[PDB]
């Protein structure tokens, strides 16, 4: 599994689970999550790690810009952790109601 | 913030989101997740960290039950990360349906 990834690496995969993105756009999504700046020197070595692990695929677009996307193995890692999180969180009917409301509101906002 | 926690620390919170637990029980749940041993010396220093951060407490349910449990702030942290994860995962109708099915199957197992 990918269950030994860092939180930062897992968050990259979560970002790419929404859609494929350029490196700079991943950085912005992570900054919005953390509420803090994310340095290029942290992001890109971690992207290279995820590509080497087969969880992310890279597509070069010019010379300063790459597009990154989940592989199926990377998507499986996102789903695996979501399934585990939900298995623990959905502990009674009120928890089930909370989750279902979140999902339906996210879908309605699309 | 709770968004700066390590993956290991976030996984403790997830375990306690299911129910309050004795330390040895947290260890078991984490070992089932990771598929590798989790040493005393990794788990308990991090439990102490989460207590000092106000996310976990030692609770005394009755006179003979003293377990680890989420504080209100710890529960907020678990919900906050689930909300962010779902906001990125629920990216179209098929993703919506997938999460609905995960939740329904979890609920049925209760
Ligand atoms: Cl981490
Ligand atoms: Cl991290
Ligand atoms: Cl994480
Ligand atoms: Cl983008
Ligand atoms: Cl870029
Ligand atoms: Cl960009
Ligand atoms: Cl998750
Ligand atoms: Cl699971
Ligand atoms: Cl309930
Ligand atoms: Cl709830
Ligand atoms: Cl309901
Ligand atoms: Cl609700
Ligand atoms: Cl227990
Ligand atoms: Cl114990
Ligand atoms: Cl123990
Ligand atoms: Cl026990
Ligand atoms: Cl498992
Ligand atoms: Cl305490
Ligand atoms: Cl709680
Ligand atoms: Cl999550
Ligand atoms: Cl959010
Ligand atoms: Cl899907
Ligand atoms: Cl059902
Ligand atoms: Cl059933
Ligand atoms: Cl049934």
């Amino acid at each position: 599994d990918a269950r030994d990834l860092t939180a930062f690496q897992k968050n990259i995969l979560t970002v790419l689970g929404e859609e494929a993105r350029y490196g700079l756009a991943i950085k912005r999504e992570l900054e919005e999550y953390y509420g803090e700046e994310v340095n290029h020197g942290r992001l890109y070595p971690n992207l290279d790690d995820l590509v080497n692990k087969g969880l992310v695929e890279k597509s070069e677009l010019d010379k300063r810009t790459n597009e990154y996307a989940l592989t199926n193995e990377g998507f499986d890692a996102v789903v695996d952790d979501l399934e585990w999180t939900l298995s623990k969180f959905v502990a009674d009917a009120d928890r089930r109601e909370r989750v279902e409301t979140i999902v339906a509101d996210d879908a309605a906002a699309l």
